[PDB]
DNA sequence: GAGCGGTGGTTGGT
DNA sequence: ACCCACCACCGCTCA
């Protein structure tokens, strides 16, 4: 669901997650906030192998390059109007954000994005459209290399292209060729007839109606049956529609579907973003006891896999420049972040997480004392680090 | 969830 | 009777 649907609206735009957020930082001055339906990782994290604990190993590692695009992530949960734990317990230890939708979360996050709570969501489809989104993205991948890349949807433009297809003809489209997850759909009727039906304006129609539908049921079982305005390919005199069509309890569920009360939207707009600051002794113990990342070698390898991702968020957060960043040799615009403006930068990686490998039993190699480089985007260099990267220009021009 | 070929059905037309 | 284009649906396969 929706089967075929993107052969309808477009397979979407594949764009540089980094360039989404450092896009949206210039634009608005702030970072941007992301509505992440939790229920992505099931298929792309079952297939990390070795190790202990693999699929919330690679869910650290995606928690890791969301502190590096510097993105404001939270994350929602499934409700029960229609491991946990560990993954609730990741999320605060990154100071990221877990919220409970009430029920489906891909209707929770749209709703969030739509109450300005949240810039976009990312889901792993376009569902979230009939449920109020205007940015979705999804498929959060490589483009097989670093997830680098999501697929980004547009409600404002897939409803004025050549589709046509906004939120109530969706719903439409839906409610007619939906067989197999709603009841009361009608059989033999696919996305092809659903979505010339939805262009005749029977979306809008329905949408725009108090839960009367006879003389609006009467005038499209007819227009199917004879095409008399021809809005069809061809005449549909077999589709039997059932008696309890339109169901509108179903239509019920994507008008007004089980969203947060107005008290808890009202929370999360003074709580989230919430406080970020890492929990670096919290990952530490947590990785000892999860990925058995034990003793020294452990904790050397924590600060590699951290490091780069605190030195953006501490540039975002903010003489005093020297403590994050010790040097900019070079600049690229790499087609990996569709051309962002990148800056090579050095850093101490013990240094900046702030553990101390001697403090744990010793069990070509990785000094974490010694001076690591990382490419950050130009912008984000410019808030933390701004006298740095004067210099690094002024040393360009000579 | 999404893509793909097979397939069995409907429509409209030989 | 039969062809044909279109389409919905299905099993399969990557998840
Ligand atoms: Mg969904
Ligand atoms: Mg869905």
């Amino acid at each position: 669901g929706i089967k075929g649907i993107y052969k309808e609206i477009g397979s979407g735009e594949r764009i540089s997650l980094c360039k989404l957020a450092i896009d949206h930082l210039e634009q608005h001055n702030r970072p941007l906030r992301l509505a992440i339906d939790m229920a992505i990782w099931q298929f792309q994290i079952q297939a990390a192998r070795g190790g202990s604990n693999p699929a919330i190993r690679t869910l650290f590692y995606r928690f890791v390059r969301l502190l590096s695009l510097g993105i404001h992530p939270i994350f929602v949960f499934d409700g029960p109007n229609k491991s946990t734990a560990m993954a609730k317990r990741l999320i605060r230890l990154f100071g990221f954000t877990a919220h409970d939708a009430p029920g489906e979360a891909e209707a929770e996050c749209a709703y969030l994005e739509q109450q300005g709570i949240v810039d976009a969501v990312l889901s792993e489809d376009v569902d979230t459209i009939m449920f109020g989104s205007r940015v979705t993205l999804r498929d959060w991948s490589s483009e097989g290399g670093p997830p680098t890349h999501v697929t980004l949807h547009d409600a404002k433009k897939i409803a004025e292209g050549p589709s046509g297809l906004d939120r109530e003809g969706m719903v439409l489209v839906a409610l007619m060729s939906g067989g197999d997850y709603l009841p009361d759909g009608i059989p033999g009727c696919g996305i092809k007839v659903a979505c010339q039906a939805a262009k005749a304006g029977f979306g809008k129609e329905l949408c725009r109606i108090k839960r009367a539908i006879t003389e609006w049921k009467q005038r499209l079982l007819h227009e199917l049956r004879t095409n008399e305005s021809g809005f069809f390919r061809t005449k549909h005199k077999a589709l039997e529609i059932p008696e309890n069509f339109p169901n509108m309890e179903v239509l019920r569920y994507y008008t007004h579907p089980v969203v947060s009360s107005p008290a808890t939207i009202e929370r999360l707009r003074q709580e989230f973003p919430p406080s970020s600051t890492v929990d670096i002794a919290g990952l530490r113990e947590f990785t000892r006891e999860t990925f058995d990342w034990t003793f020294r070698p452990g904790a050397i390898k924590l600060i590699k896999v951290l490091a780069p991702g605190l030195l953006v968020q501490r540039c975002l957060d903010r003489k005093e420049e020297s403590t994050l960043v010790k040097g900019i040799s070079m600049r690229r615009e790499h087609f990996s972040t569709d051309a962002t403006p990148e800056l090579r930068v050095s850093f101490i990686p013990a240094e900046l997480v702030g553990l101390d490998p001697g403090q744990e039993p010793e069990v070509k190699p990785f000094d974490p004392w010694q001076p690591d480089l990382a490419w950050v985007p130009e912008t984000i260099l410019k808030l933390g680090v701004p006298v740095t990267v004067e210099d690094w220009e002024e040393g360009q021009r000579s």
